[PDB]
């Protein structure tokens, strides 16, 4: 899976946004995202675990 | 994750579909979109045929 930096949680945070205008067309790639968003937050808070 | 379904499959390429309206406009969403469609096809598979390895 994608390497956890914060420039991609960006991107990623972004790219939801841009998704939020089509809320029901997207609904599965919401949550995917959503899902890769979560992921992603606690990968950089937990680099030495 | 999500269980894996027909249903739920024809969904994701549905929208998969719907995504190529935005060229280049949703690089990280269409990765995950493949990798989930990816996922699903092959869980399909291996409920299908259960003692395959993948």
């Amino acid at each position: 899976s994608h390497e956890a930096t914060v420039e991609y949680l960006a991107d990623l945070v972004k790219e939801k946004k841009h998704l939020t205008l089509f809320p029901h067309m997207f609904s599965n790639v919401e949550r995917l995202l959503d899902d890769e968003i979560g992921r992603v937050r606690v990968a950089l808070f937990q680099t030495e675990f």
